């Protein structure tokens, strides 16, 4: 076996990319250069939510909040996040770790190198082929579980920079916060109690938050490759940071229209899990991203999901009628995503 990285093949001087990164000549035609997407503002574009009144004393002004929230939920399923209540420092905080980690060499990242021939999933890695297609994706990525404290292995986090385990930790702390409050008002948005859909997800006990920073290098020829795939999330809620490079696109109506770049702003995703619990009210969107020549790109994504096994994930009773039925029958969360996997899998 051989390992390799994206961030290698970046820096070995090739002016075209291998075989193995090129789309299928019929995905091509979609992508284009990001910076020139990144300049229109002709079509839709991703609403921008303001959670300002999320959690207000004055009634009428929470529940303005609470509809432009659930709107954007129903309509996009994605949405930037405006006054979110997450520091703006404690947000570089987090980049400027993640910017140090990755601008170690390779053979010092691969000291926490994953293993999934042996089930080691967090850490340092590279997606693998895992169809007929050897389709790789433009970049390279870190990830571990980041909440709640007791479950992290704190031995595979990042020890230089120094201030990785503090920032990383006290901003999944906030996120978990926030996903309280998001997931209070898309409860009520929907009609329910404001308690349910956290516990339906696992509550403080068993929900878990996981880290992903998505290392997108500079590609010589970026408009025949995907940093990543187009995909939902499986996750409840996802929250993405960025380094202030465009390349995140969604799918909407029929089109790919590019995020742009909103400074201190938190991208939320709703994710598979909560539109299987809502029966396809609110949108788990697909979305893809593009790299380019220019710049590197960083995200740092967290994924708020259910424990793999213990909850059976369907719509809920309340969201299921005759003239609505369940759009999702009964899986657990590894099933779910063996679900897609196994769809995936028919390459051939
Ligand atoms: O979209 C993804 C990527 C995935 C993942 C990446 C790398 C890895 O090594 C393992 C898993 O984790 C997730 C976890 C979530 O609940 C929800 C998600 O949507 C995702
Ligand atoms: O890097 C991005 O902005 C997209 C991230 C994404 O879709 C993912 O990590 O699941
Ligand atoms: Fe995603």
């Amino acid at each position: 076996v051989a390992v390799e990285r994206v961030e290698s093949l970046a820096k070995s001087g090739i002016i075209s990319i291998p075989k193995e990164y090129i789309r299928p000549k019929e995905e091509l035609e979609s992508i284009n250069d990001v910076f020139l997407e990144e300049k229109k503002e002709d079509g839709p574009q991703v609403p921008t939510i303001d959670l300002k009144n999320i959690e207000s004393d004055d009634e009428k002004i929470r529940e303005n909040c609470i509809e432009e929230l659930k709107k954007a939920s129903l309509d996009w399923g994605v949405m930037h996040l405006i006054n979110h209540g997450i520091p703006a420092d404690l947000m570089e905080r987090v980049k400027k770790a993640g910017e140090e980690f990755f601008s170690l060499s390779v053979e010092e990242k691969e000291k926490y190198a994953n293993d999934q021939a042996t089930g080691k999933i967090q850490g340092y890695g590279s997606k693998l082929a895992n169809n007929a297609s050897g389709q790789l994706e433009w970049e390279d990525y870190f990830f571990h579980l980041a909440y709640p404290e007791e479950k992290r292995d704190l031995s595979i986090w990042p020890k230089t920079p120094s201030d990785y385990i503090e920032a990383t930790s006290e901003y999944a702390k906030c996120l978990r916060l926030l996903a309280t409050k998001v997931f209070k008002a898309l409860s009520v948005g929907l009609g329910l109690e404001p308690d349910r859909l956290e516990k339906e997800v696992g509550g403080l006990e068993e929900l878990l938050l996981q880290m992903k920073i998505n290392y997108y290098p500079k590609c010589p020829q970026p408009e025949l490759a995907l940093g990543v795939e187009a995909h939902t999330d499986v996750s409840a809620l996802t929250f993405i940071l960025h380094n202030m490079v465009p390349g995140l696109q969604l799918f909407y109506e029929g089109k790919w229209v590019t995020a742009k770049c909103v400074p201190d702003s938190i991208v939320m995703h709703i994710g598979d899990t909560l539109e299987i619990l809502s029966n396809g009210k609110y949108k788990s969107i697909l979305h893809r991203g593009l790299v380019n020549k220019e710049k590197v790109r960083i995200s740092w994504a967290v994924f708020c999901e259910p424990p793999k096994d213990k909850i059976v994930l369907k719509p809920l009773p309340e969201m299921v009628s005759v003239e609505s039925p369940a759009k999702f029958p009964p899986r657990t969360f590894a099933q779910h995503i063996e679900h897609k996997l196994f769809g995936k899998e028919q390459e051939e």
